[PDB]
């Protein structure tokens, strides 16, 4: 039990939302003698949703054992799966046995079978248990301290009439750790196994994007597995292999832990991840005016909330990023989060695009509902453009300036107005398209021109962009920039990257060629290697959808 | 319970409502001995509908217990959660209880459980429970005092079976607490709370726009749990921290409220939402020929009456606001619902075209009939050529002058011209392109101008925007307007706005100054803020239009 108990130790890399559950039911268990009437009435709704595997179930048994209650576990399809007549007694058993202890934890698992959406609960006798559970609820209200939780996979799938007020009215949640909470989830993790050092846990966790959970577990169970696999030609002793002796001189290297962390954990999730970005404004090179005028609208207003209010101005919400493809935009919307903590929930082109084609539009309330449960945020949808781009050309062209994705932001947006806490970030790439409504008081209104990267800003992003990796002395980014005077932002990186691939092969094949000699040279990379990339380079955009941009410099 | 008892005063926020549901089931209840029958059969079907939350429980508890009566709850999902066969013997056994009872209010919460829509209700089991309800409510007919009102989250989703005659038939709406009936709401949630003095609940009402009653609870609860947090400091006394000392020395300051106006109170419910406006005609400049026009279609018939029968005239209802975008037009139809109490129901043009696209014509019979239910009001259909502009450019381009929601808007109209107390008000943006049936007789008639605003209306307009906010002494807006000539409104109110802007750094600038100066200079907007504002404004809505505008002059 001890081995594998939990506590707020053992979940780690959700600090952000586990805060909120702990706070939200930790000061009412643990000190509720004073009964939060001389305040207001406790919560009585949490709803933990997330992801098929998050810790959900580990967070609630945290928040329970280690603020003494009397956890009572009603794993979703256990009620349901008890024949007929018996669901409601096992509810009202577990729920009365709750109150009577007087701290008490009710974690319903796996809600959606117990309360499925009630448009898809078609037999009679699984709509019973929705009702009972929802009375039940209700009668929660007033008794000693029954804080119930739950583990819908969504909030969606739940029945509403149960994600009202008095009823479950506390939805939060539990997303996939993006990057450094991954990490501590394999640390607890890997605590109890052996790490045989070089296993970088850090590049692990980078290396994971989409993994949630039980998956990080899993791949360290496969590394471990695969450890023990490495030695199975030492544990071949069909008789007594599993002696200590073969056992404990064993632990994960780098390798083990990468044949799965590549192959062998296929199993991940993906969708709409919230996550606070790591690029900074050190990282975006040049763009200084819009650096500033992107201080004005989400860094100064809400340091000097009052001065905003004397005055009198709505802050302008919205900014419309318009430039050059590929010039720092979403770098730009990643890096402004990155200064303000907050969540860059993105919604690329691809992901509008598949609303308008397969016609669910519907799915746009969602987004910017993830976005109200996850402030403060930011909400940079990408090329919104594409919608239009797919109806066809200049002006539509086949039709008008609207569609069925772009309308519904444009609502969605208006109703997010009252929200002072998300930022609503696009970024067209073609702004003589977009639906001219989103360009109006309200909803979008300042106009960020990202302008094509000058010539110092050509040096600037150049320079950025070989951080990471080895420069050399001789390269000289400061003329390397100056042969280029339109070139789009991602191209010269390109060229960067273009050098470190053809200067790479040179490396490996002197390695290979190490090897026919044995039957680095030079490992920074060299100005050979960039003028062989400069030789084959593109200036993207061509200077006429420059002057077109420069044509919506008007508006 | 005592101590979260229910009346007439804990009820606020809402007093239009309640007062027709007061009048409704008061005089039947507190004097019924004239039986009615002297005049006529008293209301027996009281059907409470709104967003989940808005006080319908509390509304139906404060006009039973001030008027003396037996309060009998049948919350909805708790006869139909009782097994099969007690649910119509748990409904006979209430209403058998309530007629015992000389006075009687059955108060069935949540009907779209014990009665859904007909066809969603697949299991028999569920459908012998709204038949028992039917029947059991036509046998309440002349039955001593049964007076029973329903909770259903929207009528719609009851059965139209109930919603017949004999049967509920008092259908009256708690729609969302808009602005200074929210306040109220806060005031009653708080005055057995603290309020730690600077807590200006007029602002905490203004910021919250669609938060409905039990949500703007847990605002204040969120509020008060956060003045506990900030001394948890103070309060981190595991043994006996409950101790009143910790407490009673506690109150809600006004940043504290903030933390969970904008950020931890994300829980909403957007919708088309009645309001009384609060724009009134003062804050219009100019405009004055269409204020009096504007006068007689409104005002003045409904002032004078009986002139409009004896002479023999059909008021003209549905004026057809045509001019350049952004002009007053959507200020000008709330200041007159301003000058005659009314509601100002918008449907702004996203909401028209996410019927087009989305093909869900039927929603439109929902909005007059929203508006049918909340007369006196107005019908200020925002943008009517969107679904034309979206379907193409000048005539349509793309096959008619028609479409599938201008269309049935142009049946609602014509079966709401019986209605005299709704006005129905278009504004679209470029006239040429409506369907020429909204402006035949009967329907939308007249046809205002709302011009582009002249020199002295640009003088006025700038004024009146610049009130709430400082504007100095050497500003001079009367000057700063002549150099304006076809500005298009919005735009004019855009630079005052940039000005706010503009000179809002510099204050926040040597605010940051002040600091590294430390280790408020002219915060009136000066004339200096205005020229840097007015070097980068747009003449919106060039005069290419204008002139098109005036050739729709000609109808
Ligand atoms: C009678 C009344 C009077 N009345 C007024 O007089 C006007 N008025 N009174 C208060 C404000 C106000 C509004 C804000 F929206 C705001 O923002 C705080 C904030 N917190 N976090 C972030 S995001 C942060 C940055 C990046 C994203 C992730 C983290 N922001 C932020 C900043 C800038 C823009 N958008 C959001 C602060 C304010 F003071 N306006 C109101 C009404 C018209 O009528
Ligand atoms: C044999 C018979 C003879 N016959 C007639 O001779 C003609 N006739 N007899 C009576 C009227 C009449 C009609 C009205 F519609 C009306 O309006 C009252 C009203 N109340 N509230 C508001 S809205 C108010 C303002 C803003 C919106 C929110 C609050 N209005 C209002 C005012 C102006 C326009 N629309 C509604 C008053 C009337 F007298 N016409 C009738 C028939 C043809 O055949
Ligand atoms: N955030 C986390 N921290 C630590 N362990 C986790 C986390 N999320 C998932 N796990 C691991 O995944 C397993 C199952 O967790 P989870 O799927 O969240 O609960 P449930 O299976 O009830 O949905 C646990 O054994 C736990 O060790
Ligand atoms: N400082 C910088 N300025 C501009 N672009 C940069 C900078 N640093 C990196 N980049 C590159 O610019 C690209 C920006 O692409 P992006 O603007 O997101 O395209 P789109 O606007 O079409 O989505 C990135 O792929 C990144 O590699
Ligand atoms: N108009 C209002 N005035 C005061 N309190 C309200 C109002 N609307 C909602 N509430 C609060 O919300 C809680 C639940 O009310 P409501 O949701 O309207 O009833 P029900 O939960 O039966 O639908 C109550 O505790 C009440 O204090
Ligand atoms: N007195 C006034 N006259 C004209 N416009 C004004 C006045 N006062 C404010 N405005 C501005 O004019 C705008 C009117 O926009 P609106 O006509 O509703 O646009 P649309 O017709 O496209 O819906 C508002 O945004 C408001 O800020």
């Amino acid at each position: 039990e001890s081995l594998n108990e939990v506590g707020y130790d053992d979940i780690g890399g959700c600090r952000k939302q586990l805060a909120q559950i702990k706070e939200m039911v930790e000061l009412p268990l643990r000190h509720p003698a004073l009964f939060k009437a001389i305040g207001v009435k406790p919560p009585r709704g949490i709803l933990l949703y997330g992801p098929p595997g998050t810790g959900k179930t580990l967070i609630a048994r945290a928040v329970a054992n280690e603020t003494g209650a009397f956890f009572f576990l009603i794993n979703g399809p256990e009620i349901m799966s008890k024949l007929a007549g018996e669901s409601e007694s096992n509810l009202r058993k577990a729920f009365e046995e709750a109150e009577k202890n007087a701290p008490a934890i009710i974690f319903i698992d796996e809600l959606d079978a117990i309360a499925p959406k009630r448009e898809k609960t078609h037999g009679e006798v699984e709509r019973r248990i929705v009702s009972q559970l929802l009375t039940l609820m209700d009668g929660l209200k007033q008794r000693a301290h029954v804080i119930v939780m739950a583990a819908t996979n969504r909030p969606n799938s739940i029945d509403p009439a149960l994600r009202r007020f008095g009823r479950f009215d506390r939805e939060v949640d539990i997303g996939i750790p993006d990057a450094t909470g991954r990490l501590e989830i394999l640390q607890i993790h890997t605590k109890n196994m052996k790490l045989a050092d070089d296993v970088d846990l850090e590049q692990v966790a980078n290396e994971t994007h989409g993994h949630v959970g039980a998956d990080l577990a899993a791949l360290c169970s496969e590394a471990a597995l695969q450890a023990i696999r490495k030695k199975m030609d030492l544990i071949d002793l069909e008789d007594e292999t599993i002696d200590a002796e073969v056992m404990n001189s064993l632990a994960v290297t780098m390798d083990d832990f990468r044949w799965a962390l590549s192959q062998s954990n296929p199993s991940a999730l993906r969708e709409t991840v919230v996550e606070v970005p790591q690029v900074t404004w050190e990282d975006i090179g040049g763009l200084e005016d819009v650096k500033r005028e992107l201080q004005e609208l989400v860094q100064y207003p809400v340091e000097h909330p009052d001065k905003f209010l004397k005055f009198g101005m709505t802050p302008s919400k919205g900014v419309l990023f318009y430039g050059p493809p590929g010039c720092g935009k979403t770098l730009l919307a990643k890096a402004i989060a990155n200064e303000c903590q907050a969540n860059f929930i993105s919604i690329k082109g691809p992901e509008l695009l598949t609303m308008w084609f397969g016609e669910s539009e519907a799915n746009v309330r969602e987004i910017f509902d993830k976005a109200r449960q996850a402030a403060p945020c930011v909400l940079f949808f990408d090329e919104l453009d594409s919608i239009a781009k797919a109806r066809g050309g200049n002006i539509g062209d086949g039709g008008g300036a609207a569609d069925r994705v772009i309308n519904q932001i444009l609502t969605e947006m208006d109703g997010m107005s009252t929200k002072k806490n998300v930022f609503i970030i696009g970024a067209t790439n073609r702004p003589d398209i977009i639906d001219p409504a989103i360009l109006r008081p309200g909803r979008l209104d300042q106009l960020i021109y990202i302008p094509l990267p000058d010539e110092k800003s050509r040096v600037a992003i150049l320079k950025a962009n070989l951080r990471k990796s080895p420069v050399a002395k001789d390269v000289d980014l400061e003329f390397l920039a100056k042969m280029t005077n339109g070139f789009s932002g991602a191209d010269l990186t390109e060229i960067c990257q273009r050098a470190c691939k053809l200067a790479i092969r040179e490396s490996i094949e002197s390695e290979i060629r190490r090897e026919r000699e044995r039957q680095d040279p030079v490992p920074e990379i060299r100005r050979d290697h960039f003028e062989e990339a400069m030789r084959f380079a593109r200036r993207s955009v061509s200077d006429n959808d420059i002057r077109k941009y420069e044509m919506f410099a008007q508006t």
